[PDB]
């Protein structure tokens, strides 16, 4: 049996819903260690330890741009930290270092008897997410820390599009009409550079650069996919293989690519 499987068998409609099966609570990190600020989202009733995910915004941006993922993922059985960077103008390398410091602090709080997440985290199972420069930072985190179990980035941007060393399962949401980090010159080159991993590319029809951010009109599809990808790869949960690897019939999806995503 899979010791990391949590929750009932999913369906497309239940993964499209706004909340998964677990109750979510949250707290503000009191003394952030190596990053600006953090909010920790966690399930109260997951039925065992769960993996941890750290999410980073883009240039100038704060937690609110990316924090819908917090309850979306936590309610399916994850501990999620959404961070503010030390400076809103930090670049992708710094964002990556901060993202890894936030994972480090989730692991420390897992061992802190006073923390709400004491004993809730499997600190051997971690993932990285982020928007734009925070997505570039996440890809650098994955390249530099190949024990990470999954990455899921949105409208990623970085100074280099060559992420060929990444062996971490990587999902990319791209936004069709993005003029900040365009699909043709940024998101698809990043995707195409990776030959050593499970990977996926989903282009959202008509989406602006913020098409995967909090308040987007496609939280059903985007949230299904992000949760399925993290469940499949962070939990090794093959009940999620169908949803993680599926080529969606969604009017929100304008392009789909995947490789090494076994059904
Ligand atoms: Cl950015
Ligand atoms: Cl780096
Ligand atoms: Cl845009």
């Amino acid at each position: 049996s899979n010791p990391y499987a949590r929750g009932p068998n999913p369906t497309a409609a239940s993964l499209e819903a706004s909340a998964g099966p677990f109750t979510v609570r949250s707290f503000t990190v009191s003394r952030p260690s190596g990053y600006g600020a953090g909010t920790v989202y966690y399930p109260t009733n997951a039925g065992g330890t769960v993996g941890a995910i750290a999410i980073v915004p883009g240039y100038t941006a704060r937690q609110s741009s990316i924090n819908w993922w917090g309850p979306r993922l936590a309610s399916h059985g994850f501990v999620v930290i959404t961070i503010d960077t030390n400076s809103t103008l930090d670049q992708p390398s710094s964002r990556s270092s901060q993202q890894m410091a936030a994972l480090r602090q989730v692991a420390s709080l897992n061992g802190t008897s006073s923390s709400p997440i004491y004993g809730k985290v499997d600190t051997a199972r971690m993932g990285v997410m982020g928007w734009s420069m925070g997505g570039g930072g996440s890809l650098r985190s994955a390249a530099n820390n190949p024990s990470l179990k999954a990455a899921a980035v949105q409208a990623p941007w970085d100074s280099s599009t060559n992420f060929s060393s990444v062996t971490v399962p990587t999902l990319i949401f791209a936004c069709e009409n993005d003029s900040i980090a365009p699909v043709n010159s940024v998101a698809l080159p990043i995707y195409d550079s990776m030959s050593r991993n499970a990977k996926q590319f989903l282009e959202i029809c008509g989406g602006s650069h913020s098409c995967a951010n909090s308040g987007n009109s496609n939280q059903d599809l985007i949230g299904k996919k992000g949760v399925a990808w993290m469940k499949r790869f962070m939990d090794n949960d093959t009940r999620y293989s169908t949803f993680a690897c599926e080529n969606p019939n969604s009017t929100a999806v304008c392009d789909f690519r995947t490789a090494n995503c076994s059904l």
